[PDB]
């Protein structure tokens, strides 16, 4: 069915690990619970209240307030059952885990998509500024000066008084991670031709931080892919989605620019994180020639892959927006991480 993404390295075994943050080693008691543990389940934990709410208000959901307290019921359990027993509903838990089963359990109750609603309105303002924004951009010289807006940009759709406004109040420089120089550097040559982007979320995101950038790279002369999840996962954009938004801002151009080269891909993926040892034939087929990955966001970028090795240059870009993040890298809150891996 699924299959590993053809820039890693082979064998992945051994090699791959998605999962960025360990909570347990071997060595631990595995009975119980430990601290990292404890500490990422609260993290998920606290997040009932935000999933409940969206729930409940669900209209197209039959009895959605019932449905959703049961949802907050059993997720909740589940997790206190893994405080309890590391062992137990398919543990030791990683983060890829505990997403999962928070979306299984709102998927087993009915739910599809309680972000629909929030996410077609957030899509509807982002599509009405992007020629403004695109507009600031190419109004601007210098190519690096540029890509460092269009990067900006990138850090600002992953938070977001406006988006624009959101570009100019980022936490200042040195980033946590702080690549960019190096990556400009290349950048300026136009060395890269088959670019593969794993993007985020919907609305300022993915319309005013991702597809300026990958504009800007199609006016470049590359190739890109843009890789979306296959199912709904919070407010992240779907495969679907994306093929609709497009169709909406495209004489089949963005602003002029011609979108032949501009491919938009399922990821097979149905999480708000990524194991790259498992996505759709469709991506592996349209990135067996990449030669730049982008991964953005923290679940695809940070809390996954952060230190995934990868055949051919790599870029993991994303805001930091836990603290338990931030700690685990020693930056702060709303920390940017922009990491590039060139060879
Ligand atoms: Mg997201
Ligand atoms: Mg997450």
């Amino acid at each position: 069915e699924m299959v590993p993404f053809p820039q890693l390295p082979m064998p992945i075994e051994n090699n791959y690990r998605a999962c960025t943050i360990p909570y347990r080693f071997p060595s631990d008691d595995p009975k119980k619970a430990t601290p990292n543990e404890i500490s990422w389940i609260n993290v998920f934990a606290n997040s009932i209240p935000s999933f409940k709410k969206r729930a409940e208000s669900d209209i197209t959901v039959p009895d959605a307030p019932a449905r959703a307290e049961k949802f907050a019921e059993r997720y909740a359990g589940i997790l206190e059952d893994l405080k309890k027993d590391p062992e137990s509903h398919g543990g030791p838990p990683d983060g890829i885990l505990l997403c999962r089963l928070r979306e299984q359990v709102l998927r087993e109750l009915g739910f599809r998509d309680i972000f629909k609603k929030v996410k077609d309105e957030e899509n509807a303002k982002a599509i009405s500024l992007f020629p403004q924004v695109v507009s600031l951009s190419d109004a601007i010289e210098d190519d690096g000066k540029r890509l460092e807006n269009l990067v900006r940009g990138i850090f600002a759709g992953n938070i977001f008084m406006s988006f624009l406004a959101s570009c100019q109040n980022l936490v200042p420089r040195p980033w946590v991670i702080d690549d960019l120089e190096n990556f400009q550097a290349k950048w300026i040559n136009k060395s890269w031709k088959k670019a593969v982007i794993f993007v985020d979320n919907s609305g300022a995101d993915i319309i005013l931080g991702i597809l300026p950038f990958a504009r800007e790279l199609l006016r470049r002369g590359a190739q890109v892919v843009l890789a979306a999840n296959e199912l709904p996962s919070i407010n992240d954009i779907t495969c679907t989605e994306l093929t609709e938004i497009l169709s909406q801002l495209k004489n089949g151009q963005l602003l002029g620019v011609d979108t032949s080269k501009l491919l938009i891909a399922n990821s097979g993926n149905d999480l708000p994180v990524i194991d790259l040892s498992r996505v759709s034939q469709e991506l592996a087929y349209l990135s067996s020639d990449a030669d730049l990955v982008i991964v953005e966001g923290m679940g695809r970028g940070i809390e996954t892959n952060l230190y995934a090795q990868f055949k051919c240059d790599s870029l993991k870009i994303g805001m930091v927006k836990h603290l338990e993040v931030a700690e685990f890298l020693g930056g702060r809150l709303y920390d940017c991480v922009f990491k590039f891996n060139e060879v």
